[PDB]
DNA sequence: ATTATGACAAATGTCATAG
DNA sequence: TCTATGACATTTGTCATAA
Protein backbone atom coordinates (compact mmCIF):
# COMPACT_ATOMS: atom_id res chain seq x y z
CA UNK A 1 0.00 0.00 0.00
CA UNK A 2 1.97 2.78 -1.61
CA UNK A 3 1.54 6.10 0.15
CA UNK A 4 1.93 8.19 -2.90
CA UNK A 5 -0.12 5.91 -5.02
CA UNK A 6 -3.21 6.26 -2.86
CA UNK A 7 -2.70 10.06 -2.46
CA UNK A 8 -3.10 10.22 -6.52
CA UNK A 9 -6.46 8.50 -6.02
CA UNK A 10 -7.21 10.42 -3.36
CA UNK A 11 -6.17 13.71 -4.84
CA UNK A 12 -7.77 12.44 -9.01
CA UNK A 13 -10.57 13.81 -10.60
CA UNK A 14 -11.99 10.90 -10.11
CA UNK A 15 -15.48 11.06 -7.80
CA UNK A 16 -15.13 9.84 -4.27
CA UNK A 17 -18.68 7.72 -4.52
CA UNK A 18 -17.39 6.65 -7.94
CA UNK A 19 -13.55 5.56 -6.55
CA UNK A 20 -15.69 4.27 -3.50
CA UNK A 21 -17.42 1.87 -5.30
CA UNK A 22 -15.13 0.06 -7.27
CA UNK A 23 -12.87 0.15 -4.03
CA UNK A 24 -15.42 -1.35 -2.11
CA UNK A 25 -14.43 1.64 0.32
CA UNK A 26 -17.10 3.79 2.11
CA UNK A 27 -17.69 6.88 0.19
CA UNK A 28 -17.75 8.20 3.70
CA UNK A 29 -14.40 7.30 4.64
CA UNK A 30 -13.02 8.67 1.19
CA UNK A 31 -14.88 12.14 1.73
CA UNK A 32 -13.77 12.54 5.45
CA UNK A 33 -10.07 11.33 3.88
CA UNK A 34 -10.33 14.16 1.18
CA UNK A 35 -11.96 16.51 3.10
CA UNK A 36 -9.16 16.44 6.23
CA UNK A 37 -11.20 14.46 9.01
CA UNK A 38 -9.64 10.82 8.99
CA UNK A 39 -5.49 10.74 8.16
CA UNK A 40 -4.44 8.12 4.92
CA UNK A 41 -1.96 6.61 8.01
CA UNK A 42 -4.82 5.39 10.57
CA UNK A 43 -6.42 3.59 7.45
CA UNK A 44 -6.60 -0.28 8.33
CA UNK A 45 -4.02 -2.27 5.64
CA UNK A 46 -7.06 -4.10 4.28
CA UNK A 47 -8.71 -0.72 2.86
CA UNK A 48 -5.41 0.55 2.14
CA UNK A 49 -4.32 -2.13 -0.76
CA UNK A 50 -8.02 -2.06 -1.75
CA UNK A 51 -7.12 1.62 -2.66
CA UNK A 52 -4.07 0.89 -3.86
CA UNK A 53 -4.85 -1.43 -6.26
CA UNK A 54 -7.55 0.33 -7.69
CA UNK A 55 -4.76 3.04 -8.68
CA UNK A 56 -2.18 0.84 -10.00
CA UNK A 57 -4.63 -0.81 -12.36
CA UNK A 58 -5.60 2.85 -14.04
CA UNK A 59 -1.54 3.55 -14.08
CA UNK A 60 -0.41 0.72 -16.19
CA UNK A 61 -3.39 1.83 -18.96
CA UNK B 1 3.70 -1.22 3.15
CA UNK B 2 3.20 -4.38 1.50
CA UNK B 3 1.40 -6.93 3.26
CA UNK B 4 3.45 -9.82 2.12
CA UNK B 5 7.31 -8.08 3.23
CA UNK B 6 5.49 -7.47 6.43
CA UNK B 7 4.29 -10.82 6.86
CA UNK B 8 7.99 -12.12 6.18
CA UNK B 9 9.37 -9.97 9.48
CA UNK B 10 6.57 -11.45 11.28
CA UNK B 11 8.04 -14.55 10.13
CA UNK B 12 11.48 -13.85 10.72
CA UNK B 13 13.49 -15.47 13.64
CA UNK B 14 14.21 -11.99 14.76
CA UNK B 15 12.78 -11.42 18.81
CA UNK B 16 9.28 -9.49 18.89
CA UNK B 17 10.86 -6.70 21.16
CA UNK B 18 13.99 -6.67 18.84
CA UNK B 19 11.59 -5.64 15.99
CA UNK B 20 9.77 -3.03 17.94
CA UNK B 21 13.20 -0.83 19.32
CA UNK B 22 13.65 -0.79 15.41
CA UNK B 23 10.73 -0.47 14.12
CA UNK B 24 9.33 1.94 17.14
CA UNK B 25 6.10 -0.01 17.11
CA UNK B 26 5.33 -2.32 19.99
CA UNK B 27 6.40 -5.45 20.99
CA UNK B 28 2.44 -5.80 22.11
CA UNK B 29 1.12 -5.75 18.56
CA UNK B 30 3.90 -7.72 17.26
CA UNK B 31 3.50 -10.37 19.36
CA UNK B 32 -0.30 -10.22 19.06
CA UNK B 33 0.08 -10.31 15.21
CA UNK B 34 2.13 -13.35 15.47
CA UNK B 35 0.24 -14.66 18.69
CA UNK B 36 -2.85 -14.01 15.74
CA UNK B 37 -4.99 -12.19 17.55
CA UNK B 38 -4.47 -9.25 15.46
CA UNK B 39 -5.22 -9.25 12.19
CA UNK B 40 -2.58 -7.71 9.49
CA UNK B 41 -5.64 -5.87 7.17
CA UNK B 42 -6.69 -4.03 11.36
CA UNK B 43 -3.18 -2.22 11.25
CA UNK B 44 -2.42 1.42 10.54
CA UNK B 45 -0.16 2.13 7.20
CA UNK B 46 1.68 4.24 9.79
CA UNK B 47 2.54 1.48 11.45
CA UNK B 48 2.65 -1.36 8.95
CA UNK B 49 4.68 1.23 6.70
CA UNK B 50 7.53 1.40 9.78
CA UNK B 51 7.52 -2.56 9.93
CA UNK B 52 8.33 -2.52 5.84
CA UNK B 53 10.46 0.13 5.83
CA UNK B 54 12.54 -2.43 8.51
CA UNK B 55 11.99 -5.52 6.22
CA UNK B 56 13.28 -3.72 3.30
CA UNK B 57 16.83 -2.39 5.16
CA UNK B 58 17.14 -6.39 6.38
CA UNK B 59 16.55 -7.53 2.84
CA UNK B 60 19.43 -5.08 1.27
CA UNK B 61 21.58 -7.80 3.29
CA UNK B 62 20.34 -10.89 1.13
C1' DA C 1 -25.51 10.08 -9.98
C1' DT C 2 -23.06 13.12 -6.37
C1' DT C 3 -21.78 15.46 -1.78
C1' DA C 4 -21.33 15.68 3.12
C1' DT C 5 -21.93 13.96 8.44
C1' DG C 6 -23.00 10.91 11.75
C1' DA C 7 -23.93 6.09 15.00
C1' DC C 8 -21.97 2.17 16.73
C1' DA C 9 -19.52 -2.13 17.50
C1' DA C 10 -15.14 -3.20 17.38
C1' DA C 11 -11.03 -2.51 16.81
C1' DT C 12 -6.00 0.24 17.34
C1' DG C 13 -1.70 2.99 19.16
C1' DT C 14 0.57 3.81 23.10
C1' DC C 15 1.44 3.05 27.28
C1' DA C 16 1.88 0.04 31.22
C1' DT C 17 2.36 -4.61 34.17
C1' DA C 18 2.62 -9.46 34.80
C1' DG C 19 4.53 -13.68 34.06
C1' DT D 1 16.14 -10.58 28.42
C1' DC D 2 11.72 -12.40 26.49
C1' DT D 3 6.48 -12.92 25.68
C1' DA D 4 1.88 -12.12 27.17
C1' DT D 5 -2.23 -9.44 28.56
C1' DG D 6 -4.67 -5.42 29.22
C1' DA D 7 -6.06 -0.40 30.13
C1' DC D 8 -7.59 3.60 27.88
C1' DA D 9 -8.44 7.24 24.83
C1' DT D 10 -9.22 7.40 20.12
C1' DT D 11 -10.21 5.79 15.64
C1' DT D 12 -11.73 2.46 12.66
C1' DG D 13 -15.19 -0.03 9.26
C1' DT D 14 -19.86 -0.60 8.25
C1' DC D 15 -23.98 1.17 7.53
C1' DA D 16 -26.62 4.31 7.39
C1' DT D 17 -28.92 9.11 6.27
C1' DA D 18 -29.98 13.97 4.39
C1' DA D 19 -29.05 17.15 0.69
Amino acid sequence: SMRKTIERLLNSELSSNSIAVRTGVSQAVISKLRNGKKELGNLTLNSAEKLFEYQKEMEKV
